[PDB]
Order: structure tokens, then sequence, then C-alpha cells
């Protein structure tokens, strides 16, 4: 259930029940993991972490406080930083729209898939664990043949963490003279900590997915361009399903 010191944590198999449990996990950043959190990671058998945070985010928030025996792979993916909170919806949709072509997006997907295909239990995270992470996870799941509704079910679970993210942001702001704020905090604060910026919606993920088809022709063409072979996909399907 819990990963103490982090939030928005789950095994993807908790939702996508055709997956083997213990293979693909997701969460918020791990920069405040505590002793109980480190023990949870060891207990679950996670050997690899994919840290999708931008290097600014990593600089400010610090490295994931993981136990020994876990390889943290730095895979920077540009962050989402610069009553109508239809403005938040527009902004977020446009951010997702640009995900596929961001510098580092293909690199992150390539490494996550490569690790999974090798039989490594992997935890993928960014800052809030909902947008960048939600994109990468969704493509992984689609690559192994899961239906959209199952992918979206797991993606939307990040809405359950919105109160916890809000509390975390307030605490970061209180500590802003001790630790510089991650750039997304500033943008989310401007957006008046909307549920539209703190949460997720199926329209966001669908915008990114549409851009893959428009730019690369298909998901297969995106995966190929990202150095991911069908052999690797096949191995990943065998490991995950």
């Amino acid at each position: 259930r819990e990963l103490p010191g982090a939030w928005n944590f789950r095994d993807v198999a908790d939702t996508a029940t055709a997956l083997r449990p213990g293979r693909l996990f997701r969460s918020s950043e791990l920069s405040r993991l505590d002793d109980a959190g480190r023990a949870t990671l060891r207990r679950l058998g996670i050997t690899d972490v994919a840290d999708l945070r931008s290097s600014r985010e990593v600089a400010r928030r610090g490295p994931g406080r993981v136990p020994d025996g876990i390889d943290v792979h730095l895979l920077p993916f540009p962050d989402l930083a610069d009553s109508i909170n239809d403005a938040a919806t527009r902004y977020m949709t446009d951010e997702y729209r640009q995900f596929p072509t961001r510098n580092g997006a293909q690199r992150a997907l390539h490494r996550v898939v490569t690790l999974l295909a090798a039989g490594r239990p992997v935890l993928t995270h960014c800052f809030a664990g909902k947008d960048r992470t939600g994109f990468v996870v969704a493509l992984v799941l689609e690559a192994v043949g899961l239906d959209r509704d199952v992918i979206v079910a797991d993606y939307l679970r990040s809405n359950d963490s919105v109160p916890q993210l809000r509390a975390r942001i307030s605490e970061m702001i209180q500590q802003r003279f001790d630790t510089e704020l991650a750039p997304e905090v500033v943008t989310f604060t401007k957006a008046r900590l909307s549920d539209g910026v703190l949460g997720v919606r199926a329209e966001y993920l669908a915008a990114a997915r549409q851009t893959i088809d428009e730019t690369y022709g298909s998901l297969g063409g995106y995966l190929r361009d990202a150095g991911i072979s069908q052999a690797t996909v096949n191995r990943m399907r065998g490991v995950l399903l």
C-alpha cells in the first residue's frame, strides 16, 4: 500500500491485473524516503529506479534516498514548469502534447523498457509521479498489449493522491528557505493549486498519444525510433504478463 516518505505509489499490477505483481512500480520522487520507505523497497525486491526528474529538480530536491543494492538511473525528462481553470486544463493538455518529442522522453522510455525486458523490477518516478511517469507507464502498458481502459484506470489513480500532493506542496513552501522549490511547485501555485494541475485527466494522456501517431505514425514507429526492438518488446511482454 505505502512507501513512507513518498506518495502516489503503486504497483501497476494492482490495477492491471493481467500483469505479474512486483515488476513495475510507480511513485512520486524518493528524495524524502525514510528508513521504512527504504525497507519497503527492499521488501518489494525493486533493483532499479528510473528517475525522470529534470536535473534542476534533482539538484534542488536531492537524489532518491534509496537503500543500497538499488541502481538509480537518471533519465531527465523536462518538467511541466514555464472560475476558469479551463486554463489549467489547456496548459496541461499542451504540456502532454509535447511529451513525445521532449529531449529525453525517448531515452527514458528506452531505458525503462530495456530494464523490464531484462527481468529487473523497476520503480519509475518523476516529481509528482503523475504526468511524466504516467506517460512512460502508459506506453509500456500499451507496448505489452493492454487495453486503453486498463491503462487509463491506472493513470487516473494519481487523482487519489491529490490531497497528499497538496499537503506536500504546502510543506515545501514552508521549507522554501531550507530547500529551493521544484519548478513545478511554482507553476502549480500560479495555477491556484487547481485539481486540473494537481490531478490528471484522460484528455491529457490522449493528447500525448495522438501526437505520437501524428509525428511517428504509430506507437510502433515511436518505439522503433526510440531504439526499442520487437525482440525487446516480446521479452518485456513475457516478463510482465
